[PDB]
């Protein structure tokens, strides 16, 4: 009995994490320890081919005030709101596959366009349900998913998925289960093609079509395009209340040598906000952070750099944005044309080579503010993230 275990891989994750949200509500603030143990079996032999996947997980308390609670990092207690000395999820999948398609039940952690289980906190939030994905098709890789339960970030139980009721943009209110399915298609070696659709019973249901174009001019030299649509709306009763909402997303990058320079847009059209599910963030950016942009009307604008130092230190690598947002439309909140500003500051520090193979240092700062009422969920506030990632693989 080889495979299954000749090749299986066995990786810890150790991290450290400092998290301070401060205003001018207390800050919630914590200092944390996390440990992730990811063990995925090899495949028996055979024309199907089955496997075994585990998730284990851990965080402990280090300085943890129960004045500055929730943050995502801890859970707290619901009746003293104490955060909790101390923490541990372990979850299971199965794996079944023949050539290269596979076919997974138990914890997972999607992760396209329309839906992200979250990395943002010391430890993911993970779904469980059945998938199925498969690049056997020439051209076309695709994924499909049911998914009925979730686990949060800061919790240890399996719950109903259910969705966001932020700045009161939508009634909360929690759902059965629900599927996406999509992928993408490679039209010719430029050009790259996007579909998605995401239905959530009793709730809503989301299309998301686009395109990836690169353009090369150097060795140094490169520039892309991409051009994406979100058609979010209501799947049957609509217990959420109104869901109406258009989005455009444009984004566009030019590196060269070592530099990055990046655009982004939002143009949300329709009645609403766009919509989306606790515990986490959006399949439309890899990270935001504490701002996010999605306000019912609004129009929205980013500018970003970036500098990789191999030149000087192989690994240190640097970034800054500034994000400005309009035509806002909370009335509730405090006016029709309402607007949002945030500044990021980002320095990461990793070591792929050596014998620290798998070392993180991260500092990550953000500076947002608004002219909403102080009465939003959503509200100015200066926020500092710092990580320590260490990695064994004991096989």
């Amino acid at each position: 009995e080889g495979s299954f275990i000749d090749n299986s891989s066995v990786e810890l994750t150790t991290r450290n994490f400092y998290f301070d949200r401060d205003y001018q509500y207390p800050a919630a603030k914590d200092w944390t320890q996390g440990f992730i143990l990811k063990a995925n079996s090899g495949y028996t032999e055979g024309t199907i081919g089955f496997g075994l996947d585990v998730l284990a997980t851990a965080g402990f308390k280090l300085d943890a005030d129960a004045e500055h609670g929730g943050t995502g990092n801890l859970p707290r207690d619901t009746r003293t709101n104490e955060p909790a000395d101390s923490y541990g999820e372990i979850g299971v999948t199965a794996k079944a596959k023949m050539s290269q398609t596979e076919l997974r039940i138990g914890t997972l952690m999607p992760m396209n366009p329309v839906l992200v289980a979250s990395p943002a906190r010391l430890l993911p939030q993970t779904y469980r349900g059945i998938s199925l994905t498969s690049k056997d098709i020439k051209d076309f890789d695709l994924q499909a998913a049911y998914l009925d339960k979730v686990n949060h970030r800061d919790s240890t139980n399996y719950e109903k998925i259910k969705i966001s009721g932020v700045n009161g943009r939508f009634k909360g209110a929690e759902t059965d289960g629900l599927y996406y399915l999509g992928g993408n298609y490679q039209f010719n070696p430029a050009l790259k093609l996007t579909a998605f659709y995401m239905d959530v019973d009793d709730l809503y249901n989301q299309t998301m079509v686009g395109a990836l174009h690169q353009y090369k001019i150097n060795d140094t030299t490169n520039f892309s395009s991409q051009l994406r649509y979100y058609r979010s709306r209501d799947d049957g009763q609509a217990k959420a209340g109104l869901v109406d909402n258009d989005l455009y997303h444009a984004h566009f990058e030019l590196k060269h040598q070592n530099h990055k320079f990046i655009f982004g847009t939002f143009q949300h059209h329709g009645d609403t906000a766009f919509p989306y599910l606790t515990g986490g963030e959006t399949g439309l950016l890899i990270d935001t952070w504490p701002g996010e942009f999605l306000n019912p009307k609004e129009k929205a604008y980013s500018f970003r750099y970036e500098y990789d130092f191999k030149e000087y230190v192989p690994g240190l690598c640097f970034m800054t944005r500034y994000t400005t947002g309009h035509n806002i439309y909370a009335p509730n909140l405090g006016g029709t044309n309402l607007k949002e500003r945030e500044t990021d500051f980002d320095l990461g520090y990793t070591v792929q080579s050596g014998w620290l193979k798998n070392l993180g240092l991260r500092a990550r700062y953000a500076i947002y503010d608004n002219n909403m009422l102080s009465t939003a969920n959503i509200k100015p506030v200066n926020e500092t993230r710092i990580n320590i990632d260490y990695t064994w693989k004991f096989k």
